[PDB]
């Protein structure tokens, strides 16, 4: 039967198409990904960008899940295909391949910001920042224990969230410094009008990884399929082509 | 009721201490060793440590080997030891997610005219080889690619990272080992400090805690690890391993 595939709109991994039908209506690093994965392990597969436009998060009090975490977790879809990070409170309800890309938090900055790290944003008060309302980002600064961290935190919950990565790049090439994660950051780096810029070693190390309800039959499946593909430098070649293959500067 | 901790002795993960008086999993510290306690602390389970006996990695007769084997064959309930993740043993066993990176690399001893990996495909003086089970090997033996099939062609094989260690060092730069950078890394900063690694990584790959394949134990140690990366735990272990105790 026909894979209900979940995942997100977000340049490179998933882009636009009106007049076409399918999943064709998209193109991108997840979704070659989608056909390479579906190719190894033979099955067919829908693609079906998540409801509300959210990566996944747990609200405290009604405790339940949102985003394609949400979308897994309550069996609106079968599969996950998209720059999902490896978290531990994910991993609680759902299942994770191995990780396919590496990433880690880190600062966008209009061309010009006189910022050279994250502690001198939390040293200063002229410049705002914030991140990703629901997503593993935000979580790293909620639970981090960290001086410089916890400082930024303490300013950022109180103060600067935006609701997509596209309204965090606006905001900052309309201004504010954009904490994000470093695959889409450099990606953007090569992007019109080329005015933003990384700034700063990457917070931390994470990877993303193909999620699956907990305990469905397709873990294996799709975990020997992500180690096949990386092994034989199927992966390497997929971010060539997505972020440098493509860099407009 | 216990736990049967398989896992192979190799600087900085798993070592004798300084053992013939004591009984027990304190006969051994090292990097492993914590992470084993924590992993334990964190899913409330007790074990025992036990040493691989053919003090093997891992490799396919048609039998497994080393600690890929005795999971398999019933022989341990998980593997906590550098042991790489890859797809055909992923075939037959269970990894958590990464709780280290790592790259195939090149140690030659200090004053060795060598470069990278393709100098070493490209010359005949000075001999190169790896672990005769394990990850590395199979790399080689796997590869598609022009410069490592030569590679492979042409290999000299040690029976523990020790043996290679050794060889290099006793070889006059005649003999290059290739080892995972993290064991490189770590003989790069210990007495006598007569070895260096070369170039860049070959390839980009991880160490993962082992569960025979549909053990129950595989998720609770996987928000283990997840949990133990995720607080700090990984690199403060790392740091505590290699660099706080270099002697160079
Ligand atoms: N990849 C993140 C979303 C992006 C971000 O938070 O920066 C997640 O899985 O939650
Ligand atoms: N970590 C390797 C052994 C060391 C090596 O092959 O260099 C393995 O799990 O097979
Ligand atoms: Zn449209
Ligand atoms: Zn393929
Ligand atoms: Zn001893
Ligand atoms: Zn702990």
């Amino acid at each position: 039967k026909t894979v209900v595939v979940t995942t997100i709109l977000e340049s490179p991994y998933v882009m636009m198409h009106e007049m076409l039908e399918g999943n064709e209506r998209y193109e991108g690093y997840c979704v070659d990904l989608a056909a390479e994965i579906a190719k190894h392990c033979g099955f067919k597969y829908k693609l079906t960008i998540v409801g509300d436009g959210k990566y996944g998060a747990r609200d405290a009090d009604t405790k339940i899940w949102n985003g394609m975490v949400g979308e897994l977790v309550y069996g609106k879809a079968d599969i996950a295909i998209a720059p999902l990070t490896i978290t531990l409170v994910r991993e609680e309800v759902i299942d994770f391949s191995k990780p396919f890309m590496s990433l880690g938090i880190s600062i966008m900055i209009k061309k010009g910001t006189p910022i050279e790290s994250a502690e001198d944003l939390s040293k200063q008060t002229e410049i705002a920042y914030g991140t990703l309302d629901s997503g593993s980002t935000k979580e790293f600064f909620r639970r981090s224990k960290i001086a410089v961290f916890d400082k930024m935190w303490t300013y950022m919950r109180s103060a600067v969230f935006v609701r997509t990565t596209a309204e965090g790049v606006a905001r900052v090439r309309k201004s504010y410094a954009y904490l994000l994660e470093s695959t889409m950051n450099e990606y953007i780096e090569q992007r019109k009008p080329c005015d933003t810029m990384k700034v700063g070693g990457n917070l931390d190390s994470k990877g993303y990884g193909i999620a699956t309800p907990m305990g469905s039959s397709l873990g294996k499946p799709v975990n020997l399929a992500v180690l096949k593909l990386s092994e034989q430098g199927v992966l390497d070649k997929l971010k060539n082509k997505w972020w440098y293959d493509k860099g407009e500067c």
